[PDB]
């Protein structure tokens, strides 16, 4: 069956305000370089997997609470002005991006393209969330952030890959269980597991999450390949009896609040409220909303762009 697509959606607008000048204005004057390269990434993505279901993953909670009160850390360094409880924090984000995250919003629920978020929880953990629940479709999860590559699965089926745009859409491969133990060195029995463990053991910079230290992403796969999993390398080091070096040992047992903080960090939520903006996942093969979306196109100055998607959704069987 055609696969369902789970868009990261700040992922991929991110990388179209980075990929399309931003001498693509509206005719108010305003850049739309990144609502331009989002709708046209749909488009792509449309015409390439055919897919019938589609979603949109929404950041509710960029950096949610819960995750920096374990790690005070996490994402700290992309913070604009921090907020109090129950508030997402302010992220940096070029002024002239954030009105066309409006506008690529704006145009979604005109259209009626299914959206989903969950209070509290990143675009990450609605993505694991609906990775995780999903049984009838193979999925796709589309994504330039190498977090969501500990979702990748072969079975239980329906399969999962990562459409990873580490490299631009056009580039972009799907990764499986076997892509990530061949890239990475984890095993391939649980690969996607075993690479939040490895990403967690020698930390993530861009996420400001620095791992143990002194453990490497060469000797964290070399630990999992002999140990398997990061639940039996803490075992083999709260064991004096193990054949784990000394040196290893130190490192690990010197981090244990660190590592158990991280796990929850690191792996994404699997069972996130996650709601929908529409009353199913399927893509709509014409606007909802036709007279709105012709005007949000016309004022952002995307009618073209939206043309060319339906052009795309006519297409589809
Ligand atoms: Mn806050
Ligand atoms: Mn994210
Ligand atoms: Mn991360
Ligand atoms: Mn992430």
């Amino acid at each position: 069956t055609a696969p369902i697509l789970l868009l990261d959606g700040a992922s991929m607008w991110f990388r179209s305000y980075f990929g399309v000048p931003s001498s693509i204005k509206a005719p108010d004057g305003r850049p739309v370089n990144a609502v331009r390269g989002f709708i046209d990434a749909i488009s792509t993505l449309v015409t390439r997997e055919k897919p019938r279901r589609l979603v949109v993953c929404r950041d509710d909670d960029w950096r949610p609470q819960w995750r920096v009160d374990l790690i005070p850390s996490y994402k700290a360094h992309r913070v604009a002005e921090p907020e109090p409880d129950g508030v997402p924090d302010i992220e940096e984000v070029p002024d002239d991006l954030t009105p066309q995250v409006n506008m690529i919003l704006e145009l979604l629920d005109a259209f009626g393209i299914p959206t989903a978020g969950a209070a509290g929880f990143e675009a990450d953990d609605v993505l694991g969330t609906l990775s995780a629940r999903e049984e009838r479709d193979p999925v796709v999860v589309v994504s330039g952030d190498r977090d969501l590559l500990q979702l990748v699965r072969d079975e239980p089926a329906p399969q999962v890959r990562v459409l990873y745009l580490g490299r631009g859409l056009a580039k972009a491969t799907k990764w499986g269980p076997a892509e990530v133990a061949e890239q990475y060195g984890v095993p391939l029995d649980r690969a996607g597991t075993a690479y939040a463990e490895l990403a967690l053991l020698r930390g993530d910079p861009s996420d400001g999450l620095p791992g143990v230290a002194g453990i490497g992403e060469k000797t964290a796969a070399s630990l999992l390949a002999k140990h398997g999993s990061l639940q039996n390398i803490l075992d083999a080091a709260h064991d004096p009896k193990s054949g784990l070096s000394k040196a290893h040992r130190t490192k690990l047992l010197g981090a244990v609040d660190y590592i158990a903080a991280a796990e929850t960090v690191v792996r994404v939520a699997t069972d996130a409220p996650v709601t929908f903006s529409t009353p199913t996942d399927t893509l709509p093969l014409a606007a909802g909303d036709p007279a709105r979306v012709a005007e949000l196109a016309a004022a952002y100055g995307v009618s073209s762009s939206i043309s060319r998607l339906q052009t795309a959704l006519d297409q589809l069987p």
